[PDB]
């Protein structure tokens, strides 16, 4: 069967088309923010504008008509209200026009589920992006958050640090490059508070030290990553130890980071468990992961009535019963 997926929780609009086994099309367009930061209304306008263009490009790349599609899937949340609302409207408008069933998909769950297309069974998922940072796994018929960020996502924290260092958006790859040339570890506040992550204290200290003049920017970047990532690794390990799962997945836009991968590979091999990172177009926000999870949901007999499709800005990961596992 085939599923169309529309992703637009934040700045990226993404449309994907998938089967149970294959990605047929996966196309993107991100809102260019030269000054960085989050722009809820600007994103909504980008999404309304780019909607038809991306749909056409997705259908051409897949090589099917909209009448080939068995189910329409959209990102229901969590995310930004105005952006989610333009995505939901588009998904509902396609569902009516072509008389297709519709399904609202949880954004974080979709980041982990997409890895099952590649033969991952039941992992602990480290989801790291701009807005989100969560460690999640299947426990008691649903996804449990074992540790999330108390404040900002690790991607956002790196972006704020980058912007302050004069490195424009996207700050992530730029900070990684700078970090590779670091030679000195500079003490910075630990980012683990209980089960959860706190990067705000780490960030403000890094900025304070940068403004002091006393340090190499490259050394500050290196230290910023080691502290941030060691914390991610530790909270990931704790989850693996409790769940007793044989595989870890690393997903989200920050999953491109080679130093973070390296450290997860070390942890997983020291424990004798698998490690897998999907292709990058399937790590960052994309419509294909929505399409795939939407497909699984539909095949398990899930189908949404109109009021079930209303967007959920604060959609919690554990609100969805994973009846398809
Ligand atoms: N190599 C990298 N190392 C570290 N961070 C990276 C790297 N590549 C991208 N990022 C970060 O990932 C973020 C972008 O991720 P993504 O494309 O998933 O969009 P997003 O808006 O963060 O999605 P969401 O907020 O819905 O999770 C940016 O903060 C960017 O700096
Ligand atoms: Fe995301």
């Amino acid at each position: 069967m085939l599923a169309l997926g529309i992703e637009g929780t934040a700045h990226t609009l993404g449309i994907g088309i998938v089967s149970e086994d294959k990605v047929l099309a996966n196309v993107f367009d991100t809102l260019t923010t030269e000054k960085g930061g989050i722009h809820p209304k600007e994103a909504a306008e980008h999404h309304a504008r780019l909607m038809k263009p991306l749909l056409r490009k997705a259908l051409s790349e897949a090589g099917v008509s909209l009448d080939d599609i068995d189910v329409i899937a959209f990102s229901q949340g969590p995310g930004l209200g105005p952006a989610l609302r333009v995505v939901a409207t588009a998904a509902r408008a396609l569902a009516v026009k072509y008389r297709k069933p519709i399904v609202g998909v949880n954004h974080c769950i979709a980041h982990v589920e997409i890895t099952k297309m590649f033969g991952v069974k039941d992992p602990v998922g480290l989801y790291v992006s701009g807005g989100n940072t969560q460690v999640l796994a299947l426990e008691g018929g649903r996804y449990r958050v074992f540790g999330e960020t108390l404040d900002i996502g690790i991607g956002n924290a790196i972006d704020v640090f980058a912007r302050e260092l004069g490195l424009g958006f996207p700050g992530g790859p730029k900070v990684e490059k700078l970090a590779e040339k670091g030679e000195k570890y500079i003490e910075l506040p630990y980012a683990v508070k209980g089960m959860d992550l706190s990067f705000s204290g780490l960030l403000t200290e890094a900025i304070r030290k940068y403004r002091s003049g006393k340090y190499r920017v490259e050394d500050l970047a290196y230290s910023f990553q080691e502290t941030a990532f060691a914390a991610l690794v530790e909270v990931t390990e704790r989850a693996v130890a409790h769940t007793e799962k044989d595989e870890v997945v690393l997903v989200g836009g920050v999953a491109a980071n080679n130093r973070l991968r390296e450290m997860l590979r070390i942890m997983t091999e020291d424990r004798g468990i698998k490690f897998f990172v999907p292709p990058y177009d399937l790590c960052r926000d994309n419509g294909a992961m929505i399409a795939y999870t939407g497909l699984r949901m539909y095949k398990a007999g899930i189908s949404f009535r109109l009021e079930e499709t209303i967007v959920k800005q604060k959609f919690r990961t554990d609100e969805v019963e994973i009846v398809w596992h």
